[PDB]
């Protein structure tokens, strides 16, 4: 079979099994940049406060139009000036990005935006490049002050805080960042905005891989989509940090539901289902660089993704960012080296009542282990539970309004995870938070049969969360503490063994 384990179709999604969401309102854990009381289904959302207001300081995104960008002249009144000039060829836009960025004149490379620009694009399509989609992303980078009008936050450290923004908002804060205009953001020896990904943009510029092509077309897919018709959904980012953590050897919680496949993908047969971000503890890992992995890939299919960057430091072990309402712009096929771009995606997702698309996206970042039998010491599977723990728990929302979780072999390949360990970790974890499981394997059909055959095994005998981590930590002591690179005994086979003995 194709699938194994309860059917899908059985699998509670969004929007259907959700609760009718409270009205959108600010306070002190939510900040809200749009007008609330003007929300209306297919228009676009107002800004909220009408005049631009600046917060330049610790803990709040670092705006390029505040009149404390200097350089004293005005950085601000500099990138104007430098991004309105024609451009026909890349040097142009080389040359425009560098004059607010003289600093990096000699650091930053733009191999790879020459490159595709004339070395990738027919004339047609570089001629539409730059005559058309370039100078709109130009002019939504630089609407700035009156499209993001109120300070952003910073998801610090600690913070148990949400931001909800419009998709317009997000659009130019990304021309932003695609033109390199945030300040702050760019020294390798930075103190400040050190705990912080990168988010301007010129790493994509960089190198001759022929990865940077498809990222690039990915990317222009959205801007070319987002600058001719204004999205009108919104997005809200919530940093999620839990203190009260099971004691997971005493949990008598049973196993939930699951359904195993080794055909489809979280991001097109996850829909409406609580879907699994392999991250990076930089949230969007090497997106404007170098990666392409599910991370970097689920962040260019839906680029609103990516300005989790701009505000998201990185996360702790007890923490994870959610974020609901991204919209899916492009298509593709393969990774990392087989990765290219397919074509424009028509986002076809119900909005909530808060006008975001039913789709939620959880980052969740796994350890990387250098050596195998690192990964089954008590103290990281711990870990592991813990932050997937973290990533599936909904507080205040009882069971049967919470969707399934879309995961698969959260780090595992080429991060070091075992797929069987981890797909228990999240099956245990699942349960403690009580929702159902839908894993894809990603074409590994063994490992669907594996997972489901121990699935079942334990459920029809009735071991409880507690009785299956006692076994993980039985597999520690008796396999891997005193162990060769690998063990003599694999995880499942002692399981059983362990279990019908
Ligand atoms: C379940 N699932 C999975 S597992 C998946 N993997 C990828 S890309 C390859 C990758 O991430 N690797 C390979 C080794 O290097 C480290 C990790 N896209 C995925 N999608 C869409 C998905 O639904
Ligand atoms: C003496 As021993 C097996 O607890 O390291």
């Amino acid at each position: 079979k194709k699938w194994l384990g309860t059917p899908i179709e059985e699998m509670r999604r969004m929007p259907r099994c959700g609760i009718r969401l409270p009205l959108l309102r600010p306070s002190a854990n939510h900040t809200v940049t749009i007008r609330v009381d003007l929300l209306r289904a297919g228009e676009v959302p107002k800004p909220f406060p009408t005049h631009y207001k600046d917060l330049w300081d610790n803990k709040h995104v670092k705006m390029p139009c505040s009149e404390q960008n200097l350089y004293a002249g005005s950085r601000w009144e500099l990138i104007q000036t430098a991004l309105l000039n024609k451009f026909t060829r890349p040097q142009n836009l080389k040359d425009a990005i560098l004059k607010y960025n003289v600093a990096y004149s000699k650091k930053w490379d733009f191999t790879a935006l020459i490159d595709f620009w004339d070395k990738v694009l027919e004339e047609a399509e570089a001629q539409h490049l730059y005559q058309s989609i370039l100078p709109d992303m130009v002019k939504i980078a630089l609407c700035l002050p009156n499209i993001c009008t109120q300070p952003i936050p910073l998801l610090a450290a600690a913070m148990n805080h949400s931001i909800t923004m419009s998709q317009e908002q997000i659009a130019s804060l990304l021309a932003n960042a695609f033109f390199c205009t945030f300040p702050r953001r760019n020294a390798k020896m930075k103190s400040e905005y050190s705990s912080y990904p990168d988010i301007n943009f010129n790493r994509l510029f960089e190198g001759r891989s022929s990865r940077k092509p498809e990222k690039l077309k990915t990317l222009f897919c959205y801007f070319r989509r987002v600058t001719a018709a204004a999205p009108t959904g919104l997005v809200t980012f919530t940093r999620q940090s839990l203190e009260d953590f099971p004691e997971w050897e005493r949990c008598e919680k049973p196993l939930t539901r699951l359904h195993v496949t080794y055909e489809g993908t979280i991001e097109e047969n996850g829909q409406g289902m609580l879907q699994v971000d392999f991250a990076n503890r930089f949230v969007g890992g090497g997106v404007t660089s170098a990666g392409l992995v599910q991370e970097e890939i689920r962040f260019l299919i839906n680029p609103e993704l990516i300005i989790s960057r701009l505000f998201t430091e990185v996360l702790d072990h007890n923490e994870c960012l959610i974020i609901t309402g991204t919209e899916q712009y492009s298509e593709y096929t393969g990774y990392a080296e087989t990765y290219r771009w397919s074509r424009s995606h028509e986002d076809g997702s119900e909005r909530d009542d808060w006008q975001r698309r039913c789709t939620e996206i959880v980052a969740i970042d796994a350890l990387h282990f250098r050596r195998y039998l690192d990964q089954f010491v008590p103290e990281k599977m711990r870990r592991e539970l813990n932050k997937a723990y973290c990533g599936f728990l909904r507080p205040g929302v009882s069971s049967e309004n919470l969707s399934a979780v879309a995961t698969g072999n959260w780090g595992c390949g080429a991060f070091g995870g075992d797929a069987r360990l981890k797909a228990l970790i999240q099956i245990l974890a699942a349960a403690a938070a009580e929702r159902d499981v839908v894993y894809f394997t990603f074409g590994d059909s063994e490992l669907m049969r594996d997972i489901y055959s121990m699935h079942i095994f334990l459920t029809e005998r009735k071991l409880t969360v507690g009785d299956v981590y006692k076994l993980l930590l039985r597999y520690y002591n008796e396999e891997c503490r005193n162990c060769t690179p690998g063990p003599d005994i694999k995880l499942y086979p002692f399981i059983y063994h362990a279990v019908e003995s």
